[PDB]
């Protein structure tokens, strides 16, 4: 459990997840100056989604409160003019105090992941869930995913990682992928991650 | 039926439906330009969703290939330099062959509609009317004003029905994309209803 005074790079239309390590293409101006304070500092840095992804320009009031908090690892310039940055998320933040600045600039709280006592019906959700994903895998028809993505989805026992790794990969909505994310307690969160994998194999299975 | 040469509008996480007058918001420098070249001309427009909203500077390949044909009518400067358009749906059109050019630019044609086995989509139409009424009612997320639904409840022409239904409910891009993509009525109006009913499913479940 930390606090941290960070910049904040919004994101149109994704959600990031902890424990997920991906590459972020950054256009614009305020994201980009949010990046390099990260670079010339301690490159730390709040992702937080837009409500909205056609907002172009987003104020506190167009972002939702939770994000993750994340490591800056690289930058990298296409041949356009937008910055790829690869990101390590860590872990769940709420991101409530905007700072006034030249861009997106916000402290926020940075949360443990708490285990629960009944430990019994989490391991019975863990094989749940990695049985509900290879099918959603298998049944699914605009995926994109790697062997090796596939391989540790299936290697993962601890079940936030799993909960939270599974709903990075499928192709849910911001609202919903930014559920899980709000969903603090595991349990809730990792019958959450089934429910929806559920009705998406359900909805497979009719055609 | 008619294939006609017009700058394209592309939209970031929207898909417009004929039957439709939307306010758009064009921040985009190229956006902006094919807008004014419609107001100096016939202020006709072709508007078409991108396929990832992500993207900044879409190609053709970034785009759907079915958009619709608008008229421009009214543009907004707002103060932060972006441009609130006005723009009125009126048909679908495939939009094929992108243009060399600043902007994007392409010729597209332009269908009409025309009811096919007047049972089965009479049927689909009180189907629709009653599932799109408990579907407002069970949403929890919606917003639709009284004039709008007393408008669906009165409509009884099926393409109106279906395309004002899809405006109204918050399905994604590609789900509307497909409504917009099915010119064959009694598939669409099937279609529409098999969203409504997955939906209604849904929402009882909680």
């Amino acid at each position: 459990h930390m606090r941290l005074e960070l910049p904040v790079i919004p994101l149109r239309n994704t959600v990031i997840l902890p424990h997920t390590t991906t590459p972020v293409d950054v256009g614009r101006a305020k994201s980009k100056r949010a990046v390099e304070e990260a670079m010339g500092a301690d490159r730390l840095i709040f992702l937080v989604a837009q409500r909205d992804p056609e907002v172009d320009d987003p104020a506190p009031d167009d972002l939702y409160t939770w994000g993750v908090q994340a490591v800056v690892k690289q930058a990298m310039r296409l041949p356009d003019g937008t910055l790829q940055v690869m990101v390590e998320a860590r872990a769940r933040a709420q991101v409530t105090d905007y700072i006034p600045g030249p861009y997106l600039r916000a402290r926020g709280e940075v949360f443990s992941e708490i285990f629960p006592i009944d430990e019994a019906v989490v391991r019975v959700l863990v094989e749940e869930l990695k049985e509900a994903f290879e099918k959603y895998v298998a049944n699914h028809k605009s995926l994109r995913l790697d062997r090796y993505q596939l391989e540790a989805v299936k290697g993962t026992s601890d079940p936030a990682m799993l909960a939270d790794t599974i709903a990075y990969h499928a192709t849910w909505t911001v609202a919903e992928k930014q559920e899980i994310l709000e969903l603090t307690d595991l349990e809730a969160r990792l019958k959450k991650v089934l429910g929806l994998l559920s009705r998406d194999l359900e909805r497979f299975e009719l055609d």
